[PDB]
């Protein structure tokens, strides 16, 4: 499409200025003179792939305005939609800068624990609310760039990118999440249901404290070897009912799974979260040592809420309810 700007739309926007790009299209920033607001504009490509993905995109966030909660206000506000030019528009309030930019801006050495504390509970509380049964909305797609700073002045975050979002039972594509934020059951080629939200949503609180990616695969085959490098051979009972276990993994006489190993990891189970969190060393790389709030007590709560969102098993892996009453978040 590629707009102009000073362009101005059905005699109600003025566009700014591009925001961000997509696969899906692109962001704009543009002035609505009828609420006279600024509004983050979500224009999609003119193509049918696009479009009926969007379609399911403004569905989702419609569905979740008309259940007024107070568990709802985590979530990015979809204002209206409109099609202009054959183009699907959604229109969202403005938010801020996304948590990727956060750690860039850190130089990738990560925020405080006490930081890390807040993000987590606006995301518990995010992911409680897309598991009200008449929602059960898998988000399928959170990372660090689907999370934005309300206000860059405050500690405030919503999730965007409802784009890959699908209901429970309404599941489109076996090939979902952003690869380094992909849980064990996707990977093993696994129907999934809201779990997987959690499984990123671990990953996601490491990184932001140390600064890096927890598991950062090139591939699929690097992504589950680097999990195994950190939480060992996933059970028999999950890899005996997954049709990829043997994209990764070989079955022995005895009803035991092993890696399939390549050309020359850790052995399995040895690079301990314990040791990446720095739990009794002085926090990630040290650079904590000293500090109010990072003490080993603190990190010991952190480290047990994280193992319990990286549980194998996506039947007994931590549900938002229960995260939210674990103690890393009793003051
Ligand atoms: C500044 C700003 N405000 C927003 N509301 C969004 C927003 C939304 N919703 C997205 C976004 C990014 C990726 C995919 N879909 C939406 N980028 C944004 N930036
Ligand atoms: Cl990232
Ligand atoms: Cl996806």
């Amino acid at each position: 499409m590629i707009v102009k700007n000073g362009e101005k739309w059905m005699d109600r926007y003025e566009i700014d200025s591009l925001i961000g790009k997509g696969s899906f299209g692109q962001v704009v920033k543009a002035y609505d003179r009828v609420e006279q607001e600024w509004v983050a504009i979500k224009i999609i490509k003119n193509k049918k792939a696009f479009l009926n993905q969007a379609q399911i995109e403004v569905r989702l966030l419609e569905l979740m305005n008309k259940h007024d909660t107070e568990m709802k206000y985590y979530i990015v506000h979809l204002k209206r939609h409109f099609m202009f030019r054959n183009h699907l528009c959604l229109v969202f309030e403005m938010l801020s800068y996304n948590l990727y930019d956060l750690l860039r801006n850190t130089n990738f050495r990560g925020v405080s624990l006490n930081l890390t504390r807040k993000f987590a509970q606006q995301m518990c509380t995010a992911l409680l609310f897309l598991a009200t049964p008449e929602l059960s909305i898998i988000h399928c797609d959170l990372k660090p760039e689907n999370i934005l700073l309300c206000n860059p002045k405050r500690s405030a975050i919503k999730i965007v990118d409802f784009g890959s979002s699908c209901q429970l039972g309404q599941r489109i594509y076996q090939y979902i999440q952003s690869r380094f934020y992909r849980s064990p059951e996707v990977l093993l080629g696994m129907p999934y249901d809201l779990a997987i939200d959690m499984w990123s949503l671990g990953c996601i609180l490491v990184e932001m404290h140390t600064g890096e990616p927890l598991f950062s695969g090139a591939n699929e085959v690097d992504q589950m070897n680097k999990i195994v490098e950190v939480l060992g051979i996933p059970p028999a009972h999950i890899l005996d009912q997954a049709p990829k276990a043997r994209k990764f993994f070989e079955k022995l006489p005895d009803g035991t799974w092993n890696l399939k190993k390549t050309k020359d990891y850790k052995p399995p189970g040895t690079r301990k979260l314990h040791n990446i969190l720095g739990v009794e060393t002085g926090g990630p790389g040290g650079r904590r040592a000293g500090e109010s709030g990072h003490t080993v007590a603190d990190y010991l709560k952190f480290k047990d809420l994280i193992l319990r969102m990286l549980d194998y098993d996506p039947k007994t892996r931590i549900q938002p309810y229960y995260a939210l009453q674990h103690s890393f978040f009793k003051k």
